[PDB]
């Protein structure tokens, strides 16, 4: 169950797709880990997520109100901490889908 392996390349933190050593980001609910390169994570997420309770795409929840359901599936993932936030939970309120990288209110105050 706690097997520290990658779901994309079946490799551990000691060996990546190209035998490259790098820590693995294991889901705090499923325990499934994956390399930042395999998960297409950002340099900030790699260091920002390794120090916080990370959740996979099927576990990611809202940090503002902290809820689940249909709206929880349409939330936005932070490009700085990978925290999910409902479209309406974003601070300030989300006007429209931003073409590019999104960052939660916890990472970018108002
Ligand atoms: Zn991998
Ligand atoms: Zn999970
Ligand atoms: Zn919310
Ligand atoms: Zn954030």
């Amino acid at each position: 169950e706690p097997i520290p392996i990658c779901s994309f390349c079946l490799g551990t933190k000691e060996q990546n797709r190209e035998k490259k050593p790098e820590e693995l980001i294991s889901c705090a609910d499923c325990g499934n880990s994956g390399h930042p390169s395999c998960l297409k994570f950002s340099p900030e997420l790699t260091v920002r997520v390794k120090a916080l309770r990370w959740q996979c795409i099927e576990c990611k929840t809202c940090s503002s109100c902290r809820d689940q359901g249909k709206n929880a599936d349409n939330m936005l993932f932070c490009d700085s901490c990978d925290r999910g936030f409902h479209m309406e939970c974003c601070d300030p309120p989300l006007t429209r889908m931003p073409k590019g990288m999104w960052i939660c209110q916890i990472c970018r105050p108002r």
